[PDB]
């Protein structure tokens, strides 16, 4: 244990103001700058179809779990050096948690 549920709501506002600019969560939503993330958990890194991921992601070969996703979220360039995710990070444990709670939810 090292991940505890957050507010899906709050969850859904970080996404909007922090991840939508680049991504969609929804089954059938398109890839934009980043890929769509519907069904992200359970799946491995860089496998959405019709998406051109860096060498980095693919190689990283990550199992998208909640616990992973949080450290990634802490610092992505750090997690997967060579990723094209120009996303600095979410330094707060709390913020991450609501986010992941939202993700857990909306991409299922
Ligand atoms: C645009 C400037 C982005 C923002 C803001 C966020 N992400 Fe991102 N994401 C982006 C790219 C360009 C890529 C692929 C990079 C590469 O190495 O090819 C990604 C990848 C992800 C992944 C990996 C998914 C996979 O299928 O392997 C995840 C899980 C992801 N992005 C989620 C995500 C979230 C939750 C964000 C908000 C806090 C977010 N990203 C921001 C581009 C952009």
């Amino acid at each position: 244990t090292e991940f505890k549920a957050g507010s899906a709501k709050k969850g859904a506002t970080l996404f909007k103001t922090r991840c939508l600019q680049c991504h969609t969560v929804e089954k059938g939503g398109p890839h934009k700058v980043g890929p769509n993330l519907h069904g992200i958990f359970g799946r491995h890194s860089g496998q959405a179809e019709g998406y051109s991921y860096t060498d980095a992601n693919i190689k990283k070969n990550v199992l998208w779990d909640e616990n992973n996703m949080s450290e990634f979220l802490t610092n992505p360039k750090k997690y997967i050096p060579g990723t094209k995710m120009a996303f600095g990070g979410l330094k707060k444990e709390k913020d991450r948690n609501d986010l992941i709670t939202y993700l857990k939810k909306a991409t299922e």
